[PDB]
C-alpha cells in the first residue's frame, strides 16, 4: 500500500563535523560509487509500491541507500566517517538480507561493496 517515510536527512538536535575523511567520503566514495553502471538501484529508497514487493518493508526495518547517504553527506549530517561507513554498510547487508545469492541485484551489490571497500581502505588523516 504505501512506503515508510525515507531516513532523515538533517537533524539539527544530532552533533555533526566536516572532517577531511567525510569531504573524502562524499567528493571520492560516493560520487563514484555513484557513477558506477551497477549504482541505480541504490540511489533512492526501495520504492516497495513501484517494485511490487509489498514484503520489502516487513522484512527491512533499517532501511539506507545512497541517495539518503548522499544527503547526509551534503547536509554535514555526520560526526564522524565511521558513521558514514556504517550507513553504507547496512545498505549493502538490506540487499543481502532481502535477496539471496546469485540474484542479479546481489551481485550489483557485491561489485559496489568491492568497490567501496577498496576505495575506505586509505583515507584521508
Ligand atoms: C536495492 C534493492 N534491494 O532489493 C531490490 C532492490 C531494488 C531497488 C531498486 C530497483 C530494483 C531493485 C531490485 C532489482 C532486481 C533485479 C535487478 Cl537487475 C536490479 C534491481 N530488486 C529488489
Amino acid at each position: 500500500s504505501t512506503n515508510p517515510p525515507p531516513p532523515e536527512t538533517s537533524n539539527p538536535n544530532k552533533p555533526k563535523r566536516q572532517t577531511n575523511q567525510l569531504q573524502y567520503l562524499l567528493r571520492v566514495v560516493l560520487k563514484t560509487l555513484w557513477k558506477h553502471q551497477f549504482a541505480w538501484p541504490f540511489q533512492q529508497p526501495v520504492d516497495a509500491v513501484k517494485l511490487n514487493l509489498p514484503d520489502y518493508y516487513k522484512i527491512i526495518k533499517t532501511p539506507m541507500d545512497m541517495g539518503t547517504i548522499k544527503k547526509r553527506l551534503e547536509n554535514n549530517y555526520y560526526w564522524n566517517a565511521q558513521e558514514c561507513i556504517q550507513d553504507f554498510n547496512t545498505m549493502f547487508t538490506n540487499c543481502y538480507i532481502y535477496n539471496k545469492p546469485g540474484d542479479d541485484i546481489v551481485l550489483m551489490a557485491e561489485a559496489l561493496e568491492k568497490l567501496f571497500l577498496q576505495k575506505i581502505n586509505e583515507l584521508p588523516t
